[PDB]
């Protein structure tokens, strides 16, 4: 009489949240994922949280062991074995870390982007698609790693344009703002392109942030303005 | 060829890069080999095992809380309470194996090999620390034969543990842990009590070997604070 419904899917993905059990959520996620339709905001964000919280405990286990192998490869009297015994170790964790954005990546590339057909939807799968690119450009060298950010450039340019349809003030526009600008400066090398976008969108949000503040405050908002006015004067 | 040096490393670097799963595989590789287990090696033992159990224990309590307001709602969700019920039992199937592993191997290979009165304390303690966590979700007749080999466990450990001094880590571990099984599984709390403040004031009695030769003025106060509160108690 009575079948399991799209908010028993959703229920079961904050449960997930609530329990910090994330492995289950990407599960849960998928499930979602195989069904058809655009998901909502909430769904979305769930995805974000479910995918970022794999991730996450993995790269800050990679920051402390590749530094132990740094370690020892600086150490005066160095031992290959111990070495090989890290080096082994930091490629079973860069085979995870592969893994995960492999199966992120796939799901972006055939069923989300292509099903799309809102304006800020779009920037926030190109934005998400930007960014594990990004991880996998993180460990990878030479010609593996140009070939990966090559395609990463393609995401975030596409994620641009769309996001400036959008407003200013837009967690998502900012979000994307934020991640290109550590893009341009962790893995392209390219620090004037860094520093120009990320002050360009800050003055953007600078100019709306009446919007963003209550009409009680609008008159140290506007002092801010002029105080944020006078700099771009100077340094001409 | 692969030593004991080299899995200890292992064994230093799961915990390093917070990886606990495969720090159980390479504690049970160790315990394959030759030997009983060192004291850095038994420490090693207990941090592995604990990273395992504790996450799959916090879970527990805080699905236990949304369940509890589930069911005490204005409108309840019946399809609900069966995805939270499917959902607890497979973490329930989970703490069940944690366990399932450890003190099957404890009953087998740890505690018929120790030798040590040292060691014998704290594989009894882990013995009855992780039938306490079977306990601690386990219903009926059930609840009450897992008890009564926890409670078996605890007090074995106990007799050995009066040997040791007052001020040791694994006495004063094992009465902590003894006292939250009167209170919390045994419903106890009068033995809980008892128990509990006959470490604590031991271990004052004995706090000068603790405290440095700088702070011997304030350990003397503090005795004679705890001198003063057990005879102020009374009447």
């Amino acid at each position: 009489a009575e079948a399991f419904t799209r908010e028993d899917y959703v229920f079961m993905a904050q449960l997930n949240e609530n329990a910090e059990r994330y492995d289950e959520m990407v599960e849960t996620m998928r499930k979602i994922s195989g069904m058809e339709g655009e998901l909502s905001d909430k769904e979305r964000n769930l995805l974000s949280v479910a995918y970022k919280n794999v991730i996450g405990p993995r790269r800050a286990a990679w920051r402390i062991v590749s530094s132990i192998e740094a370690k020892e490869k600086g150490r005066q009297k160095p031992n290959a074995k111990r070495i090989e015994q890290i080096r082994v170790y930091r490629q079973k964790i860069e085979k995870e870390l592969s893994d995960i954005c492999n199966d992120i990546l796939k799901l972006l590339q055939e069923q989300f982007v292509p099903r799309s057909t809102n304006a800020d939807a779009k920037v926030f799968y190109y934005k998400m698609q930007g960014d594990y690119y990004r991880y996998l450009a993180e460990y990878s060298s030479g010609e593996d790693k140009e070939k990966i950010a090559g395609s990463a450039l393609n995401a975030y340019n596409s994620a641009f344009e769309i996001s400036q349809q959008l407003p200013p003030t837009h967690p998502i526009r900012l979000g994307l703002a934020l991640n290109f600008s550590v893009f341009y400066y962790e893995i392209l090398a390219s620090p004037d392109r860094a520093c120009e976008l990320a002050r360009k969108a800050f003055d953007a949000a600078i100019t709306d942030l009446d919007k963003l503040t209550e009409e009680s405050y609008k008159d140290s908002t506007l002092i801010m303005q002029l105080l944020r006015d006078n700099l771009n004067l100077w340094v001409t």
